[PDB]
């Protein structure tokens, strides 16, 4: 069966830092041909992040045949949006990919790309509210309680929460959106050089940061102590991002009463050494976990013990860091409850465009 | 053919943004020592290995475009990289060396003698006897202390003389002889503060920018250096302690003549800086950034001079340089700081020519 017949299909590419990842989904539209019944009828994942690779014929060639060619439909829309990855990159570097992309997608009939361009992480903030509150069906009806999301990517980190406009505020960490017929008022920021790679490359020689006996860079063993990482990692936030001033204030004055993370903190959250129920976590368990389960545990027995985490040597840190990002920086307070949508959903900000190419 | 008359060695920089294979032709004097150090050979490539992927056709494509066209084969070959491959961890290093090994062992015409990433002190040492086997002082016992910097993509290095000492990490003294002269020296080399890595947190910085430089969030640029160096000194000092690790040392142990080289060189070389006698101080370099980068109308400025792919990150890099080298390790703002030509293709691969004799 393919579902393309019947109801209208799209793909999305998000084009993140660490890897792209194709969606096809399949929906319906409501009175204002507005989207529902959005369903993903395939999935498909590659590494390593488009704007890491070699900007040639050849080898974008290998990588997007690596994407797209085992596709069950071809003759649909395709938008590729590259995030944070590409953002890192000047717009004539940028332009040099982009070229090669297009030119790809001429030598071949199927595919019909709407689009190929880098979103700023406002836009990206915006369509990671849109997906998590499209998936918790919050989007039809006016809602009592304000949702929060988190985004946390591999170069940069967003948070976007309901607030109502406010001159004093950019023009553009502010989104007035108008969807099944209601108006949600956000505020959107992304931070870049916050994500997992760019932030853990300030800190590859902190011994604190890494588990007993991992070999640092400079020669010095780890010897680790997420307290201790994680004030480390709070002075990039805080001292040099200013994480905390721009965001706690907003928060004191606009407060989010669920708040839901996506990204890396999903896999770290549902790997064999962490222990969490109901797909939810504290930031306080997060810290103690990381430092009790690996910052304090010797590297040679961990890494024999888990030999299929590629990301295991950061374990450690990423407690660390994830703390100092939403205690120090957001101002979260260590015994909040927050909520992460399990990985097996597949589930980005791609929902999103879906959704607000309508609106 | 240079090779019938001399000893030859390649030796092969692989960096954060490219790989330079230099091919070096010298003699020996008295104890084997190498002295007559000439380039015979010079290839230059994008991007750096750390960052392409690991597999046995893109690294046999990357180490055929490197050495193919050599004019020399039969040699001995040191393969090492720096800060770019120091950012992944060793089992993904691993896998390029690996590979790299592969590809060696298949050939029967390069003979190589070691592939591996250097530490970040291995190469300060290495940049300091490069500068010093160029300035013609290793001969002689100086009556001055010269330091060197090495602005690199990925890390930054510091080396100068120190005497040996109980009370510093012997981690980070490195004791030599060379020409029949014993040298002592400090070495240091700061993770994620080269060029490329620092950059990354500073790109949605207006100050740091051209006035409407096009921000990657949306936003505009509007330049101001001595701001944008604020923000720079606080990654400097407030995360790395830049300031506490160097400046007590460089206190009781002065610099009398410092030479840069990396990216440094580069920059003060271009068609928007003016130094004469391939010297700067911080305080012009800072000036002249804010002047002619920083407070200019970006499309305007990028008309007027299109031949520079780099011009774009004047601004920032002119105040992250004065961060660094003034508020991260002390050194004045009115002092001389020489660089050099990047024409003379200076990296610190010449150490490894003297080094593995001594
Ligand atoms: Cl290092
Ligand atoms: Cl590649
Ligand atoms: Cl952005
Ligand atoms: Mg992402
Ligand atoms: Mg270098």
């Amino acid at each position: 069966t393919n579902p393309c017949e019947k109801h209208s299909c799209i793909a999305v590419i998000d084009a993140g830092s660490t890897g792209s990842r194709l969606h096809i989904y399949s929906y319906d539209t409501d009175d204002t041909n507005t989207p529902i019944h959005i369903e993903e009828i395939w999935n498909k994942k590659i590494k390593p992040g488009f704007a890491s690779i070699q900007p040639n014929s050849v080898t974008i060639d290998a990588y997007l045949t690596m994407l797209l060619a085992d596709a069950p439909i071809h003759n649909i829309p395709v938008y590729f949006y590259a995030t944070a990855g590409m953002r890192l990159l000047p717009q004539s570097q940028q332009k040099k990919y982009y070229d090669e992309l297009d030119y790809w997608f001429r030598q071949q009939s199927q595919w019909q790309l709407v689009e190929a361009k880098t979103i700023t992480g406002n836009d990206e903030a915006l369509f990671d509210w849109l997906a998590v509150n499209y998936k918790l069906d919050t989007l039809k009806s006016v809602q009592n309680k304000s949702v929060g999301v988190m985004d946390m990517g591999g170069a940069s980190v967003q948070i976007v929460f309901p607030m109502p406009k406010n001159a004093e505020i950019s023009k553009h960490n502010q989104v007035e959106l108008n969807i099944y017929g209601q108006n949600i008022n956000l505020y959107v920021h992304s931070f870049l050089g916050l994500g997992q790679t760019e932030m853990s490359h300030q800190f590859l020689n902190s011994p604190s940061c890494f588990a007993n006996d991992y070999p640092l860079p400079d020669g010095e063993s780890g010897q680790g102590n997420a307290p201790s990482c994680k004030e480390e990692v709070t002075s990039l936030m805080n001292s040099v991002h200013k994480v905390n001033q721009q965001i706690q204030p907003l928060l004191a004055l606009n407060p989010v009463n669920e708040w839901y993370s996506i990204g890396g903190i999903s896999n770290l959250a549902s790997s064999q050494l962490f222990h969490f129920e109901n797909s939810e976590l504290t930031n306080q368990s997060l810290l103690q976990q990381g430092d009790n389960q690996i910052c304090h545990q010797q590297w040679d027995i961990l890494n024999g013990q888990y030999p299929d985490d590629e990301y295991l040597y950061q374990y450690c840190l990423l407690s660390s860091y994830y703390y100092a990002l939403m205690v120090d920086g957001y101002g979260i307070n260590p015994n909040q409850t927050i909520h992460y949508i399990p990985p097996e959903q597949n589930l980005d900000w791609t929902i999103g465009v879906v959704l607000h190419r309508a609106l």
